[PDB]
């Protein structure tokens, strides 16, 4: 029923880059869930305590979220491009995997991994 701590998004001695496609996952990707008025509830870690869910981290394992890939996008914490998409991926999958199928949050989550797959479709060559 507690809170985990949140996913890093610092540490120095994983190696970094600042690619094009990065910047993309930044200014086209990020930025354009984060805007939408369905992102409120990825914007920031699941609190399984405010949230009254008490079963959230016994079922999600592998939790992500769209504050998390901010933080981690502003500080140049990946290497790749795969890295980033596959962290949106987790996001969504958890949404799903946790919610009851048909549930408005998971409509939410679907209309941000729409617009996901129609930026990924345009992700810029290297």
């Amino acid at each position: 029923s507690m809170n985990p701590p949140p996913p890093e998004t610092s540490n120095p001695n994983k190696p970094k880059r600042q690619t094009n496609q990065l910047q993309y996952l930044l200014r086209v990707v990020l930025k354009t869930l984060w805007k939408h008025q369905f992102a409120w509830p990825f914007q920031q870690p699941v609190d399984a305590v405010k949230l009254n869910l008490p079963d959230y981290y016994k079922i999600i394992k592998t939790p992500m979220d769209m504050g998390t890939i901010k933080k981690r996008l502003e500080n140049n914490y990946y290497w790749n491009a795969q890295e980033c998409i596959q962290d949106f991926n987790t996001m969504f999958t958890n949404c799903y995997i946790y919610n009851k199928p048909g549930d408005d949050i998971v409509l939410m989550a679907e209309a941000l991994e729409k617009l996901f797959l129609q930026k990924i479709n345009e992700l810029p060559t290297e």
